[PDB]
């Protein structure tokens, strides 16, 4: 179902997950589910215009844990 | 076939494959088809200044696919 | 342990080690020491915008040493 | 050989080779032949600020080849 | 002996070895020896704000052989 995600649903899942101010980068770079389950961690770190500290946890603990589950 | 597309057959296909707002960013680096063959990932991702949703879509179910037909 | 530090933990660390003017770059970055253990190499070298002499040292005998021990 | 080659004589392979724009930022970033015959794939897509589309066949058709001469 | 130098040890080095426009650079990324011994290629290529083609021959010729000699 995480493929089946709209950019919306992709924003909204990293509000709830705690990352409010980070979430408006998926909005803005046009990320839904299929594009979440393509990225890679330079994406994360590099692509988004956003703090490492939290791009760092974004990657590891929800993109990384949403392509292996 | 794609090695002879020139830069606007370039641009047509991703228009008519739904990225006409990305298609221009392939008028603006020069992108034939003989250069569509050669991208790698890296060079979709951060070589075209596209947005990263569209970008990872772009790389993985055309060019990649282009590439590999 | 440094999985529990905060922001201003890691700030103080790094302070305390000799890189106080580079200490800020943790704090711009909001890295945690949960986020300190999952930086790797191009994190702290291209990540932080520091210096790069002082970067080089902040990876190999702190960072690296912390992610190890 | 292209070890010997001067910058002039990099930019003007390049303009006889077809790539007249992009052959000025060779002169811009000083590449003679010896620093031409240490170049990776990514210093010339993202080191010589020039398209992507001709930086492409720059490396595989040029810098490539007299590099495997 | 390369691990003591200082900062302006190692930019008197690139002076004398022939380029002193780049050897401001290790001043103004604070590399001392230490430091110098640290560096892989992409932080020459891209860390420091210098022309591509003597900083290719910087880290081939110079900052290669230093780390093993």
């Amino acid at each position: 179902s995480p493929v089946e995600w709209t950019v919306m649903d992709v924003v909204e899942y990293f509000t709830e997950a705690g990352f409010p101010e980070q979430a408006t980068a998926f909005q803005e770079q046009e990320i839904d589910g299929k594009s979440l389950l393509l990225m890679q961690r330079t994406d994360v770190l590099t692509g988004l215009s956003i703090r490492l500290g939290p791009a760092l946890k974004i990657y590891e603990h929800h993109i990384k844990v949403l392509q292996q589950g």
